[PDB]
């Protein structure tokens, strides 16, 4: 009487209460302990050794069957928060760690009349998804979670949700914004696992759908890239002026190459496959070094004075690409007749070379009709995908 | 008597208490602790993953209304120190935590009479705050920190200031020059937060606003940017003399792609988003690249001696752009006529296609003006960034 | 009866027990443990510290013959779950430790009649293993692990395995796919250990092959390096254009050094060897730039108008190579005397300068079919690895 | 009798003594304890984040008076050791920790008669500074320590030194060499502290200066830099020549860049300010590009044949720059006449081109010796540098 | 009888005694702990802070004498094993701790009759070194480690040695290989230190003796340096083809400067000194491009037709070197007398510029003798740096 309500209580319960053991009556019945997650925000995401950093606020609620009073005798009292040490606390964990978590200590639990007893905790999860960069700019995860007894059997504990599953799916609430990835969906499911028939262990699998977000990465690469790329104008009916227009050329290839490396030695770090961006990229530089090639091999071939190749193979050349298609006065006259020839020998070679180059032209604005159909198939790719990430919001 | 007092009192307050109770004599009443939160510094801001580092030093008190005693009887002592593991200790930290801030312990607490109980703390906070490099020379950040119980609901743990807000709001005593950011003011706000109607849980809200200095990014951007910025003096009234100009224009671009790389490999790393410097720089180079580019298709159209376009598509381009602004001796004599026309067809040639270039020269000053008017557009635009930054300073 | 039977046990058998003594009932007996070990993933492999990461899911079981009831007492329970703080725990541990592991903790341990104690638990293994890169695209890695108690000889704790060795062998239903390297097999041996005589210690060698997976590797290194390689279609029957010729191989090379200086800067990481890719490399472009200095060379010493070397010094080089192979009118008519050496000295002896060129042009193409083949050993020798590691597979 | 000195005086000093008051008989009276402190080294020092890596072995004592035994009676003993765990330990400890330290733990502590107690530890003190980069070769570093109670007042725990100051400002002894920097002197100073009148609280303060060792650094940084600056010498008497002279500059200029960026990426961490020498650095860059330009734009004005300006602006420039200093036979012979202008237009106009570069070479040098001032500069402020490091030394 | 002899001898011993106090019966004599460490590895090595991290096992054994029984009534039990926490350990550690050292632990320590008591421990040191590179690539390193107890003194706890030191000397079976450095030897020696009278505490040094692996860095930096340096066999008796030459030596400096920088940026972190082979490339580059400023300053000087230097100098330089080594017909008539001179003064005045080049030419062989003999000495002190390496082996 004279004693608060509170410590005689406290007395009552803590007191003669062994701890480390299943607080059942009957040691056949389970206990089934419930869990409870929101989603906070997504700290990390990194590729290169497939590492997921989340925060989740965690809360789970179960029955100490040991822990009833009477509420007539006490008077009045309904609540009670008691130390975390001193009772029963199942070992609810995920699967896989790749490290502690680093997790604060939230040394209170709750504990109402007829056994009921709460706790709630935040936790800091790193663990190991199957991160894929298959498509880049737009990227969706799958990733899990698996919330499991690592010790206890099925005929010890069971795994139940709190609420229905239809208002987990949606949580938002507390997801803050402003952050490189954005949560679109948490998805429950109850499996059952074994690896050895003996015993099966309770399981708790939780999906997570994680959508990038495609602003920043689209700004820094498709637009300047782009941008940069204006071979496809300056190609366009090409002049024989390529002497000094593949010199220019190549110093735009010393450019594209920095652009290449700083973003290639920034952005990606994946370590096991590619994304279609990159080996489109680089079948556009192959195609496109390759016409240089041909464009500087042409010009080196009919650049001496040779007139190229007078052998009979330009023909051959033409028609198996038409199948695939389908005294004093004596002295001075003879003075005379010496100058003529020397003062119209330069001119008329440099004309017949210069002549030649029509046979010079032909070929490169073929095969800049395969560029620009490379380029239309890179366009309608890019459009292809960016349909494939509207029908992935679909939800 | 013999006993000093401070073992006595001692004894006579530890003992026969528990601790892990709320120590309120009717349960009905709930506890109040008050806190008080000064800043030190702000170790390190970093916005690649969106995080804050701040040192904070905190104190807390509340009454423990078992902890009374007269003073009368005990040789008149006024103060205690006792251990903090021995007493109740409440649950007040932070909502977000991306780590768990590597706070050093200090066990010992205050214990007045009358109940009373004080605590002091330091702590070291590392959370995540909504980061944007909108304006990335005259940045100001508004960052929040939630006093919150992780448990206890509104029925038990309220949330206090010690003193009046007016004088948090003012507090520089503590905080430490020579850094990068510098400290503005500290709001406090009383907010009730709630998810799922059921329970109401306390909150304790601290908005710190924090503003850079912009003195050696400024120095190391703007300054010399603007010293290597002299295209806008080379092409004044350019000559004809593009031919070798634009090689050392290409030479300046490589250079201007290292000033730009090695700037862009250190100083920016927003993921979400772009600053208005950065996005005006992409836009200066894009222009600058396609003055380039006009400047080279006109020389190297009008290079052969094909006289540029010799088809009336010059004077439809020139319209459009108007309407859009709104025996021996017979041998000898035969000899004289050959030579002259050879003597004086090559400079004639030269010098009419040196005479084609005023149609060669136009359009290049008029998108030079272009470039004066967005050079000016920049300026005024940091003008007003300037304003916008002094009034932020209006606190 | 009225006590419920798991705290009626847990008192009878947790009472005046003394933990950290061996439960033997004669001392003479050695406990023996049983261990078990299942691959989870390869967090991360590093060549530059010689450090694995891996994760591995471990249980052991022994006799706790201390631990006995009777079950038809206790009303029929044959099973028991007590904290792992309270009974003894061997130190079985792996001999190296280049950290702690940073492992969870599992505070519960099974309990059976008849003394069977198990105990499961999570282990992240980071160690030393004796990595190398001799053979990089294709690479199998043979680690090894040391189970071994740290203080007890072989007098006091025996290791043995759980199940059959056989199914120990072939385990790959925990490991997870999506990931840089896989497993191969985990193979189990009985060692003893003794490193002075007087003692001996128990061991327990777990052999793990891992196997990388040489797909993002060979598309990133293979594919584009050999793209690249193009100064091997250039180089044939090359011309006397080698002036300019070289000039762009010189810039070729730049081109190559950026490409050799991105992939050095970031793949390889061998701080005690080399890779037979790397040094074929190596010889690959010793020999190129070789062949550009004798191309140059060449060109530089026919460039001048000496013609070379007029002193009988190739003739030597010649005979040594095919070894090892085993008044008025007088006026006007001297007037006319003097033009004709004029008109005709420049183009003679340009003329002169260009035919000594096939003496120049000698011996580039024979060092150029040394490149060949090279080339084919190069090819041969990858043939040899892609079967080498074909072999490596056979397990 | 029959039992050991040291076990009788253990049972007779830790039985009935209650930890976690202050040992004290008297209330009023306040402990005081007394450090020291010696220098270890300097583990590492970052202008990045404005941290300080030290190491100290720290040793303080103070009076227990509750621990107090008449040695006459335990066998003359005059030493103890105890464990730290089980007495009265102050909370001293520094103002502001950046972490946590890392410090190992020492569980054993001294106790003499009369209430003697000592105590040593080492500590690993990371902390922050406000470090300057104002003079970069030639640092001199001022940092504090202090050494202060948490929570005690100074009517509880007062701060004194063991040893005189002198003996604490001169100490080497312990101090490793072979490092960066070095210590000069370490100054203890007594003061008080207060935020808030109520209270005051007691301080000790430590203050360290660490010089920097210009070795390394030195030779890296001012030798090469030097021995590249080969624009002086070539400046000098500058020919005409600038046509290729500036594109070699040019190219210098480009290696110029490369060793600015990696010592700029590589060595300077400064966030706040800037050193002398990279201001100077940049200026004398910035006229250097600044005469490149004036001498190209002087070629490049005078490059055509339209004699730079023959309009009457040379002659104002010039004055303004004073006043700031302050049948047949017809035919044959009309045949003559013809070609001699031919034959001597083209050498005429090459040579009046060539004399005007007079005007062409003028101010240049005049800008050289403005270059030779600023070296001359540059030299006596690194003299008087040198002249206030060599002060600085003085101490 | 009953109960069993492990629990009897554990009950015996363990009760009533107290921990925390030196188990010695007369407090005079001191207790002696003997420690033994064998290498494992060399986990890192770095010379940016001074840091070496290794790995110990690490044994000690003492007397501990209260733990005293007979055998014979204990029915024949030698051996025991009991948990560290329960008795005393000695505060045994190393002088220097840049961190804890993250040991694991192992619970349990052996005791035998009389007093004997054994302790095994695996340790991971990360201590600092006084580490020099003034021989990079055959580099020996003389490490020490000092066991010390940290608060006890000679008359309390004493250092001894299990081994005879000439069995420690020699230690290499338990050393892994495959890794960058090696072991040569650890050697033993008791010293007696003192920083102030009073106090004499004892101390245990071990000097570990490392020595380097010459084989990747050899290969990755003597044979590609050595192979990409080609301007020796190139500047043998220099044509003067300098305007082209230099411009492809300007190439090639490009390109060392590449090699240069990628290796500086990676290897060396040496921020006390310099090696050797560091200064060597340093001066040897500095002669090539001095080398290179000569002989463009000679092309550039005599490029023009100014014949280089007309004015009395040469001779002077010449003399100092050597001092220093020790009507119409009337018009057809003056027609042919203007053409000569013009047909022939081109010609004349190249030709006489073209003979210069002796004068051009001389000097640069004998600053390339001087390079020769530079790269003699090169070699030479290299081959005297291998032997010295041959004579660090010597052991
Ligand atoms: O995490 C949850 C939480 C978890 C799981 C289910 C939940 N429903 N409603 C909530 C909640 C809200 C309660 N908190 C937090 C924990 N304390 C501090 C912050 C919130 C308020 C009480
Ligand atoms: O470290 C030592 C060791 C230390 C110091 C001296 C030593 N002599 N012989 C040894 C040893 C061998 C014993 N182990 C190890 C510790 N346990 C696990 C591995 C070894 C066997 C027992
Ligand atoms: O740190 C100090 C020390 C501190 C403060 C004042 C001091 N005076 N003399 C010393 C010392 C020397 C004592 N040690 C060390 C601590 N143990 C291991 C190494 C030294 C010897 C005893």
């Amino acid at each position: 009487t004279t004693q608060p309500a509170l410590l005689r209580l406290s007395d009552h319960l803590l007191a003669n209460y062994k701890k480390g053991v299943r607080p059942v009556r009957d040691w056949r019945k389970p206990t089934t302990v419930s869990i409870d997650v929101i989603m906070y925000a997504i700290l990390n995401v990194d590729e290169k050794n497939q590492v997921l950093t989340t925060y989740i606020w965690y809360r789970q609620y179960w029955t100490d069957e040991f822990l009833q009073w009477t509420p007539e005798d006490f008077d009045n009292v309904t609540k009670l928060s008691i130390p975390t040490d001193s009772i029963w606390v199942p070992d609810i964990l995920i699967n896989e760690f790749v490290d502690v978590g680093k997790s604060p200590n939230i040394p209170y639990v709750y504990v109402h009349h007829r056994g009921e007893v709460q706790n709630y905790k935040p936790l800091q999860l790193v663990t190991a998804c199957s991160l894929d960069i298959y498509n880049f700019p737009f990227d969706v995860q799958n990733c899990s979670l698996t919330f499991t007894s690592w010790l206890h059997t099925i005929q010890d504990i069971n795994i139940t949700l709190w609420r229905s599953p239809e208002e987990v799916r949606s949580d938002k609430s507390i997801f803050i914004n402003q952050g490189e990835w954005e949560l679109l969906e948490v998805f429950p499911q109850f499996k059952e696992f074994s690896i050895d028939i003996s015993n099966s262990y309770a399981e708790m699998k939780f999906y997570v759908i994680i959508r990038r977000r495609p602003l920043f990465y689209a700004v820094s690469l498709l637009l300047p890239s782009i941008f940069l790329m204006v071979v496809d104008i300056v190609g366009f009916c090409l002049p024989p002026d390529s002497g000094e227009r593949v010199s220019f050329k190549i110093t735009l290839l010393l450019g594209y190459s920095v652009f290449l490396i700083i973003v290639s030695d920034t952005l990606p770090a994946t370590a096991i496959g590619t994304p279609l961006i990159g080996v489109y990229f680089v079948v556009c530089m192959a195609l496109l070094v390759i016409s240089l090639a041909e464009t500087i091999f042409i010009v080196r071939l009919v650049h001496k004075q040779d007139l190229q190749r007078p052998v009979p193979d330009w023909l051959r050349h033409l028609v198996l690409d038409r199948i695939a298609w389908i005294l004093a006065v004596r002295g001075l006259l003879q003075e005379l007749s010496s100058i003529r020839h020397f003062l119209e020998k330069r001119d008329e070679m440099r004309e017949v070379a210069r002549d030649w180059l029509r046979v010079g032209y032909v070929l490169d604005r073929l095969l800049f009709r395969i560029y620009l159909l490379a380029v239309l198939a890179y366009s309608i790719t890019l459009v292809t995908l960016w349909s494939i990430w509207h029908y992935s919001e679909n939800l």
